[PDB]
DNA sequence: GCTATAAGAGGGCA
DNA sequence: TGCCCTCTTATAGC
């Protein structure tokens, strides 16, 4: 399952759910101390909980975005709590169409990488402009995932809606990273 | 903090 | 249209 012997650590999960009822954002920002509401800056009530440590963006439409969780289960668990906070605030909040929208993972191959050489041999997938951003942007097509590769051997993998895409994307890149190890 | 990456949701504007 | 608005998170050089 993990031939490299390295398993990317999940760092951030973004999920969405439909509370299925219109929400009064001022009433929420007023009643719940946990919330922040700034209409002129952003159309959402920003609310946070300690466990699982997450941040929710709550919209008048009843739609909700949940960010910050370390796993898919934690994200859904956090979403459910926010849904309950809203219910208790006096809204008929449900939990419709919960969905994991993005998974961000990271790992360390423990060896430096020759980024320019990797970029050159994979021009169609790479974007490496160190003066702009020190990491190489690798847009993997299968699976459709974006990896940020640094000289240190540290790797960020983002864009996955399923964790196996994070894993597979890493496994695909591993042999390439090795080929371009900095001696 | 800023630079870059993915993804969601919405109001607002060119 | 079509993108920025906000927010999260790892990464690292500014």
């Amino acid at each position: 399952k993990h031939p490299s012997g390295i398993v990317p650590t999940l760092q951030n999960i973004v999920s969405t759910v439909n509370l299925d009822c219109k929400l009064d954002l001022k009433a929420i920002a007023l009643q719940a101390r946990n919330a922040e509401y700034n209409p002129k800056r952003f159309a959402a009530v920003i609310m946070r909980i300690r466990e699982p440590k997450t941040t929710a963006l709550i919209f008048a439409s009843g739609k909700m975005v949940c960010t910050g969780a370390k796993s898919e289960d934690f994200s859904k668990m956090a979403a459910r709590k926010y849904a309950r906070i809203v219910q208790k605030l006096g809204f008929p909040a449900k939990f419709k169409d919960f969905k994991i929208q993005n998974i961000v993972g990271s790992c360390d191959v423990k060896f430096p990488i020759r980024l320019e050489g990797l970029a050159y041999s994979h021009a169609a997938f790479s974007s490496y402009e160190p003066e702009l951003f020190p990491g190489l942007i690798y847009r993997m097509k299968v699976p459709k995932i974006v990896l940020l590769i640094f000289v240190s051997g540290k790797i960020v993998i983002t864009g996955a809606k399923m964790r196996d895409e994070t894993y597979k994307a890493f496994e695909n890149i591993y042999p390439v990273l090795s080929e371009f190890r900095k001696i």
